[PDB]
C-alpha cells in the first residue's frame, strides 16, 4: 500500500562519530577517492563539534569529533563503538508528516523538526532514533541551492595530493546494512515498516546463507519507491559464532556494519582503489573456475572481462535478467565492525543469495584470522 503522504527520496549522507575527524577525512579522501566538501569547527564558530564533510559523486560522508575534553555523548559513543556510523540521513518530502506519523506509530523523536537557514535557502531537519545508538536525520530542502547544508563552510584545506591520485568512480550510496543482536532482526526491521511505512524488500534465513560453520538471517527493508534499501542482519545458529555476533561483540550493540557504494565501472573503481592502498577481502581461485563454467548455461552474459574480475577479486551473482558485481573492503578500523562495499548493478536492482553467500564466506575467513570464529 502506498503511504498517504511523505516520501523518502534517497540517502542524503552518512555521519560518522570518530576520534579524529581530520585524520578520518584524510583516510577516506586518499584511500577511497573522496574530496573535501565542507567544514565546521573552531574556525567557523562551531565550538563543541568539528565536522569534515567529504563527497564522491552523490556520496556524502560527515566525519565528526568532539572538540572539548569529556564530551559525554560523543565520548561515550566513541568508547563504546570506536569510530563508526552515528546517523543515516534521508532527504525527504514532507518531514512534518513523516515525523508525526512516526510519532503516532511509536518512534522516539530525538529532535523535533527545526529549520535552518543561510543565504542559499532553508532546510528542515528532524532526528529519529533507530536501532542501537544509530539515528536517522530527515533532510527536507526548501528551495536550498547550497552545495551541502547551513552551518558548514568551504573546506578548511584542499589536499594537493588528491588530484594526483587515480579516480575511484563511486557514484552514490546503494544500500546500508545494520547488524542486530540475537533475535532483534524482526523488531529492528519492523521499526521501518511500522514507523516509516517501508516494506519488506527481500529476506534470507540461515538455510539460504551459511557456510559449513556459521550463518545469519537478514531482512531488507525499503521505502515505497525502493530508492532506499537497508538490510537488517542478526546472528543465526551454527557450529561456530556468526560474524554478525562478532560485530555485536565489538560494536557493543546494534549498528551499521557496511555501506555499499555504487559504481558504473567497477573494474576501474577497484583497480584505482587498490592503487590507493585500500584492502579488500579475498576469494579462492576455484570460485572463478566455477563461475566460468556456470556462465556457459546462464541466461545473462557478463560483459566485464572475467580475468579482470578474478584479478580484482570481484564477486558475481545473477538472475535471469541481470547481474551484480560486489566486493567488500577490510574493516576501516581495527575493531571488526564497519566496512565498505563497492557494487555495480547490471539490470539488477535487488540482491543475490549467491553473492550474499560468497561475501559471508569471504568475511568469515577474516573473522577466523581474528580468532573469533569460535565454537558455540
Ligand atoms: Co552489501
Amino acid at each position: 500500500a502506498k503511504p498517504e503522504r511523505g516520501r523518502f527520496l534517497h540517502f542524503h549522507s552518512v555521519t560518522f562519530w570518530v576520534g579524529n575527524a581530520k585524520q578520518a577525512a584524510s583516510f577516506y579522501c586518499s584511500k577511497m577517492g573522496f574530496e573535501p566538501l565542507a567544514y565546521r569547527g573552531l574556525e567557523t564558530g562551531s565550538r563543541e563539534v568539528v565536522s569534515h564533510v567529504i563527497k564522491q559523486g552523490k556520496i556524502v560522508f560527515v566525519l565528526s569529533s568532539a572538540l572539548n575534553p569529556w564530551n559525554k555523548e560523543m565520548g561515550d559513543h566513541l568508547v563504546k563503538h570506536g569510530d563508526g556510523v552515528k546517523d543515516i540521513a534521508f532527504e525527504v518530502e514532507d518531514c512534518d508528516y513523516i515525523v508525526q506519523k512516526a510519532r503516532e506509530r511509536g518512534a522516539k523523536i530525538m529532535r523535533e523538526p527545526w529549520v535552518e537557514q543561510d543565504k542559499f535557502g532553508k532546510v528542515k531537519f528532524a532526528v529519529l532514533q533507530t536501532y542501537g545508538d544509530t539515528t536517522h536525520t530527515l533532510v527536507e530542502k526548501m528551495n536550498y541551492i547550497g552545495q551541502f547544508l547551513p552551518g558548514y563552510e568551504a573546506p578548511a584545506f584542499m589536499d594537493p595530493l588528491l588530484p594526483k591520485l587515480p579516480k575511484c568512480s563511486l557514484e552514490m550510496i546503494d544500500h546500508i546494512v545494520g547488524n542486530q543482536p540475537d533475535q532483534e532482526m524482526v523488531s529492528a526491521s519492523e521499526w521501518y515498516l511500522k514507523n516509516l511505512q517501508f516494506h519488506r524488500f527481500w529476506s534470507v534465513d540461515d538455510t539460504q546463507v551459511h557456510t559449513e560453520y556459521s550463518s545469519l538471517r537478514s531482512i531488507v527493508v525499503a521505502n515505497y519507491e525502493e530508492s532506499i534499501k537497508m538490510p537488517i542482519n542478526e546472528p543465526a545458529p551454527g557450529k561456530k559464532k556468526s560474524q554478525i555476533q562478532e560485530y555485536v561483540d565489538y560494536n557493543g550493540g546494534a549498528g551499521v556494519q557496511h555501506i555499499a557504494l555504487k559504481t558504473e565501472d567497477i573494474i576501474t573503481a577497484i583497480r584505482h582503489l587498490r592503487e590507493r592502498g585500500l584492502e579488500f577481502l579475498s576469494v579462492p581461485s576455484t570460485y572463478y573456475k566455477q563461475l566460468r563454467e556456470k556462465l556457459k548455461t546462464a541466461k545473462i552474459k557478463v560483459k566485464e572481462n572475467i580475468d579482470a574480475l578474478e584479478e580484482l577479486k570481484i564477486l558475481v551473482d545473477y538472475d535471469e535478467k541481470g547481474y551484480l558485481l560486489q566486493i567488500f573492503t577490510k574493516p576501516v578500523q581495527d575493531r571488526p565492525t564497519l566496512f565498505l562495499e563497492v557494487i555495480q548493478r547490471h539490470n539488477h536492482q535487488g540482491f543475490g543469495a549467491g553473492n550474499f553467500n560468497s561475501l559471508f564466506k569471504a568475511f568469515e575467513e577474516e573473522q577466523n584470522l581474528r580468532g573469533n570464529l569460535t565454537n558455540m
